[PDB]
């Protein structure tokens, strides 16, 4: 049986007798997606390029507003904005919803994979919503996952019931179910950083590189890879498994990627799948934070890996 | 003026006197791209899965490219990543021009959904005898056109030809390639390298200390940043693009690198040097190698002139 | 507020505290319909041409699979099918859905308009379903519309709360929501039928059609419209105002077009418009069907022409 | 072999060693073409219905503008404006096009089919380019045309050569030629007029259809077909056979469809396809223009239809 984003929401929906408030947000999510999606493969250039005689704020706002006319909202925390956006009274639901609307974009010019990454909370007080309600945990999460716009685009779904990925056939502009109940390697065999900051790294980050190109069992290294593009690396750390790191160095104590709208939803993601995140310290879905826009170190993708990473971590103390 | 591919080849042919068999050429080439595009973003997959009730991608990239090109009357030796020999156009159908290409590069990957493209090189047959391999046994320097398409976050089409480099960006709304970037050059000196460093334990003796100049700058500046899409067409762009520089170089294991010269190396080389670029094997420059082998491997250094040559005085250092 | 299908029969859902099995069979319908729409505009008809080296099954397959996997119907009846179809029981729901594919795909040939047309039922016992489900008037309908393949597609929704008309977007795949609450003119100024068989006519309408083209007063003349596909007609009856005319003669007594799938859903999109329906001798809306596949005369569209038809009608009763 | 327009028109001219300027011409229309199918298809529409928060003036622009930056042509006249355009002399060809960018557009509230008329001649006075330039009978076109936004999208293309029909697979934005050399039926059974018009129908009309209707013969009656949209009903009469009328009447004593962008290229298209089309008087490509506006009566279709006409209007004179 053919399944589509909408109808598998919705199905989960109807068995923990939902309200339906999570199948419309994910819903106008998923509008706001094909819409991101039709702007970012250039549908219109040429009448920007005079056939009749931008883009990171063109996706903020249709997320903002498809989250906003979906009746499911009041709380809208996004990379683009410095404060959490309210939902006018009117148009306020119960959920929160952090977001990255065009994650990779200060390299599109070279055409590199983009991507939109959410993460959905229930709010915390009956009390007027505040940006308050976006200081949570990421064990609080009711479900994230990504948009990828690589050489296709598809949809990472992540819930209680586990990871699924759609593809939007743009023939049709439906996202159809492809990869279900998802998980994760155990072990992979790729590791994924900016090795160009090698000068900064800490000594467990150093130690933990060495012993993928020169492993001192014998085995064959890890391949590396690294797009510079977060939402296209995890997503090919979790169908090839392997391990992608942002680590945190003395110069940056708490790396660069931002735990609200990127490190969250990526570590609901992995761990869902089977897989792992961590700060070096802590679970990243343990973090608590104080600002929306506050930084994490992040180190996630396949158990193994990641597990063999917090050893020599633990080594260096 | 609005400008797309189809206007932008045509009014060049003009200029140059041409018959019109290299724009009948291009032109079929471009519809194979926008076919290409098509599939790779996965259009009608929903009748894969069943919504009511075949071929993969590399092979059916390879079928549309060969058959456009076929059809076009403008060629009559073909060679292809997917295809141990050449293809002869049958005489019917038989024009001036040999292309080499790749019709779907770095697909080996595309089940992670990362960027892929086509890559190509048009050269004009010399000899007067019957077509055969021997007509794609040119060095780079021959070449008569040369480019890719890049399936990422959006299709681009990059042409290199003797008037320089030109980008098109295909309009998926209308299926047109629109030219958004004219002449392109890459800069002087970047701040980028790429490389597959996790096999660094296998690297030359002049990359591992190339790439330590990089990372550790003696000069003690900030070091450069890495990228390593570990697709071709994707790395190429960027470091045409930002600036900087790609290496998939030769080693003791493979002492002829791995990627392929007759199209990878050197449509890529091509387009580099026409955007004022560096393209070298570490002993030579990639467009001199005269070929014995239609798919013989070429070791690939190229970017930026001053990050090219930045490699190239410390590969000297090791002889 | 920008408004979807889906968000605006969601909406309607909750408002009646409904468990969304309505809104999944619609959700279903409507990925078939931008399934059919990118077939019909010929959407990789390159490959069929030899590229790389009907259209009314493929239809039929689109709306049946996706209702089957829909869980939301028991009992499908199509133009396609000599018999009504079951839904195997562990993906049976609650309605009967009659529905023509592809109408007008007779003449596809020549690009003309074509369109899907559909009525939903409620299931009324509890006995295993069988064809008799179908047989129920077209009074018992709880939705029913049509989506037209013409200059764009467009998909047109009659429930309980009236007539809304949704454009698709292709470029996105939604269907937009662009005229609300949608009511036919009392009258209108153009007449629609075959007018090539008058010699077959019914007096009534050879007078019917003689005072359209030749008024007793000194109004203006009607025009004439036949595309000469239903949906088309249909449509611009509704938009424009006016009369469509497919009626009984003594060579076609039950008129030629089909009760369940043609006329009964169009009769209820006219009603909920402000619009009528008549057979000539009753409102198309009133007829028990015998039969699925039984044909019934059907005169529609503005109500004061309708009226005037019926008088006309009844001079020659 | 697949061959698509450009292909084709390419391979034409370098039979007749041309200069390419023809080719440029019609790539360029074609281009333009692909635009107009775009927006009429409504790819965007959410954007304006406030996703993110004139149909007949863009498809003006977008020909007016790919042409006259064709560098082939030296004098424009659309439908859309009052007079001729004259190209600036630095982008200046030899081509002078008559237009119609979106015909039927008046009723496309409805959804009718629209479509895309096109004239192209070469500037056959030495003269400055003026509007004179474009008042050549039919008889001296070069090319004519249209482009169909019906069901789907497919340009008619006439040249010396015969008619070529290409369909627009738009998951490719490429015209597919789908139908060669393409031949009208000998004789049809089809006609094809606004009977609302009757009262003013000249006596040679009205015997004609009361032929068509109540055949003399008993012959079977022939149907009855009229969208409403020229271009439309055309491409039907060249695919199925038959005829299409427009004749003068009170409101149009010189007819209502203009001459230069309307009648000359679906003249000139039943000619190359072995048809005939006339304005009763004389052939509509014999007509020397005076006024660039101009209306002209027509009756076109397969050639025993036509001449049927014309033995019965030589009867009335
Ligand atoms: N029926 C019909 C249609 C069109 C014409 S026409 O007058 O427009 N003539 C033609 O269409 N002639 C054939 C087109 S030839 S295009 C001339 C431009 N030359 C060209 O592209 N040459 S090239 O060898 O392909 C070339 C391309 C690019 C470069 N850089 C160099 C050479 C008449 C009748
Ligand atoms: N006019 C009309 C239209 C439709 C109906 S109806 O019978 O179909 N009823 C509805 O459409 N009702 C809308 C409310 S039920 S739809 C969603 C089911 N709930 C749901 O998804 N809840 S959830 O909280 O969002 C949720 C989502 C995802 C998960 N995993 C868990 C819960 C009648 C009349």
């Amino acid at each position: 049986d053919v399944n589509t984003l909408t109808r598998f929401v919705m199905e989960e929906g109807r068995k923990a007798r939902g309200t339906g408030e999570l199948t419309q947000l994910l819903n106008s999510l998923c509008t706001a997606v094909k819409a991101i999606s039709s702007a970012v493969r250039k549908a219109g250039i040429a009448h920007l390029y005079g056939i009749a005689g931008k883009l990171d704020v063109l996706s903020n706002d249709l997320v903002m507003n498809m989250l906003k006319s979906s009746f499911a909202t009041c709380v809208l925390v996004s990379e683009e904005d410095k404060h959490a956006i309210i939902v006018e009274p009117e148009k306020r639901g119960k959920y929160v919803v952090c977001f990255d609307p065009l994650d990779g974009s200060s390299n599109i010019d070279c055409l590199v994979s983009v991507g939109t990454i959410f993460g959905i909370y229930r709010k915390k007080s009956t009390d007027e919503p505040s940006e308050k309600d976006a200081l949570q945990p990421g064990r609080n999460l009711v479900a994230a996952g990504y948009a990828l716009y690589g050489s296709a685009t598809m949809l990472v779904l992540a819930m209680d019931c586990g990871v699924n990925c759609f593809m939007l056939d743009p023939a049709i502009g439906e996202f159809i179910l492809v990869d279900k109940d998802v998980k994760i390697k155990k072990k992979g065999k790729i590791y994924s950083l900016n090795e160009g900051y090698a000068k900064d790294f800490d000594p467990a980050v150093t130690e933990y590189i060495q012993r993928k190109k020169f492993p001192p069992d014998n085995s064959a290294p890890y391949g590396a890879r690294y797009v510079g593009s977060m939402v296209a690396d995890v997503h090919r750390t979790l169908v090839y498994g392997g391990i992608f790191l942002y680590p945190a160095n003395k110069k940056s104590p708490n790396g660069k990627l931002r735990l609200l709208y990127e490190c969250n939803p990526m570590a609901y993601v992995m761990e869902k799948a089977g897989g792992m995140a961590t700060t070096g310290k802590e679970a990243v879905l343990d973090v608590i934070p104080t600002d929306i826009h506050q930084r994490a170190p992040v180190i996630l993708g396949s158990p193994d890996d990641v597990l063999e990473f917090l050893k020599v971590y633990e080594k260096h103390s």
